[PDB]
């Protein structure tokens, strides 16, 4: 059993880490570190550095706060000699964890570069289908109502919080699983309301390398269709994923699929990179996101407003 | 004695490469491409794809066009059996610049992203100096009036154009050169004016990975003073790089140095690439860039004139 600990006690650790964590009998929860929350059944602390400085025999830290302080977080872990497993976007800049990733390497640990929905049911069946054949085109839709689903957020808005590309990059996070070939971003716009730091909407123009154009549009404004769909375009049919990676048909059929255990399958994963030694870091998701934000025309729009 | 085209005979194409290449027996220029431009004693065409159908035995390609179009040129360059000179910054986007380096790979060709100013005559001492003594802060200073040194250009002001990170990004690369320790960047603040696309002053807050404080103004505004210094505290005194890499002190005492030579050294460098059959790609400068795009808060100013 790997000794575990978690740190920022919020929604999703609540939703889907501890339920997952405490049904993978591999790692066994040890402590949890938050400022204004605490888990029963554990030890409890305020911050990671009073849970490090006390859980010498932790193996392991899982970092469930808002990227804007997973750098310090991370990098304080792996100080202490633990594996790190990291909650998307990995870090607030590509810089950090290029460091994190070269760090852990120095000191023997795993480093774990989470995205829970490359773990959808849809997602491998999809890429197994699509390795072959020949692809003409992709689109990518990630529409939902903010206020809907995240109800008075605010690092959501504030810089290093990724605004509408922090559920947009789960559909990168699986476009990149599911091609052969790598991404160039080609053309971006990014709207960006005028009392925010992040957009509330972006659409991305990129081709893959031998230049198969794709497409996504991604939104967070109060809109008619709420959809998080990637439709790809092939000589054999279409491939169309629906309900963020949870339903697949193929040319039209439904696929059968097995239920969705996105961090289930995560917690699996990061307790099989520890036993082998490893590390999994891919930050393409990220880095296009990067690009978005560094080549995109940026345009004003209306204030997110109360 | 390697065959080369030059792409994009500019101004900075007509100031120093060209030059460079007449002195360097290494190279024997053979072909230009620009649309409104001609070279003399050489065959000239309107554009890089129509010389390489013509050029046949070419063997080297150098780009020094604005860099929103640089990913299609050095792309055709490579699969065309070319090797690749990039000017800087090496791309619009990191994706694109990862999609060279591996293309170049998969083909031996030679793929050199190019930093003029990490040529400059005050770099190597500055880096042989720093390298093991103990460094407490670097401060970094890069200013200069746009409507001066850059007059009409407006490639600048759109998206893939940098803005004031376009002289910015030199002083990164210098930075990124003579410090042993990379960089993670903590904070930064965008200065944007509403009618353009790209920043005209930028405050970056950066950390080694000791936690060396590197801080980074930049400003393409009216002001006082043009500087291009980076000042770098040590327990055994300050260096100071001044003029873009073109002087330096130590502890006071001014260091006497080789007189600038940046081309003939970039062009040297390719050249031996090529001899070894290596690339040299180092995108750090730009993926520091990104992480600000990416991370900095925004403040739009008023209009620049255009
Ligand atoms: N549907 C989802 O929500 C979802 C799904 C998948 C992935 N994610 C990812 O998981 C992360 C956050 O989603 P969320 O549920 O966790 O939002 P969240 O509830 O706002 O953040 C989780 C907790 O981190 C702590 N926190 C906030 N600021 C902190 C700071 N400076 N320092 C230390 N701790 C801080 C907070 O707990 P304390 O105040 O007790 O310290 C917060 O309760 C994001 O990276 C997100 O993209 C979310
Ligand atoms: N000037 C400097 O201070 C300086 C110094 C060192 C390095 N650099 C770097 O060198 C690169 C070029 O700089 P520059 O100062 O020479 O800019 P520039 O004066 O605009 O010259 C670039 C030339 O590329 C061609 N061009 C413009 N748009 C093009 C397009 N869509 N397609 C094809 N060709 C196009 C143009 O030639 P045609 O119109 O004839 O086709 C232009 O004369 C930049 O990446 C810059 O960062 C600049």
């Amino acid at each position: 059993q790997v000794s575990l600990g978690v740190v920022g006690i919020g929604k999703i650790a609540r939703d889907q880490h501890l339920p997952a964590i405490d049904a993978e009998p591999g790692f066994k929860l040890t402590a949890c570190a938050s400022r204004h929350a605490e888990v029963t059944g554990v030890r409890n602390y305020r911050d990671l550095r009073a849970l490090l400085a006390a859980e010498r025999e932790l193996d392991a830290v899982s970092l469930c706060a808002p990227p804007q302080v997973r750098y310090a977080q991370a990098r304080a872990a792996l100080e202490a000699g633990k594996h790190v497993m990291l909650e998307k976007p990995p870090g607030a800049t590509l810089g950090e964890v290029a460091v994190l990733e070269a760090l852990a390497r120095e000191r023997g640990l795993t480093l774990f570069a989470t995205w829970h929905s490359r773990c959808a049911s849809a997602v491998e069946p999809a890429r197994e289908w699509l390795a072959t054949r020949a692809i003409r085109a992709v689109q990518v839709r990630w529409k939902e109502d903010v206020r809907r689903w995240h109800p008075g957020q605010q690092w959501i808005w504030e810089p290093g919080g990724l605004g509408v590309f922090d559920p947009g990059i789960n559909a990168l996070s699986i476009v990149t699983r599911i091609l052969p070939r790598e991404l160039v971003l080609r053309e971006a716009t990014l709207i960006v309301p005028s009392d925010v730091q992040t957009p509330i909407a972006a659409e991305l123009d990129c081709a893959d390398t031998d230049g198969v154009p794709v497409r996504a549009e991604f939104d967070w404004r109060h809109g008619p269709v709420e959809q998080w769909e990637i439709a790809v375009d092939t000589a054999d049919g279409v491939l169309a994923i629906s309900r963020g990676g949870a339903q697949l048909s193929i040319a039209g059929e439904p696929v059968e699929l097995g239920p969705e255990r996105e961090y289930p399958a995560l917690y699996a994963h990061f307790h099989a990179l520890i036993a082998r030694g490893e590390s999994d870091v891919d930050v393409r998701p990220l880095r296009l996101v990067a690009d978005a934000f560094l080549f995109g025309r940026r345009v004003q729009t209306d204030a997110f407003g109360r």
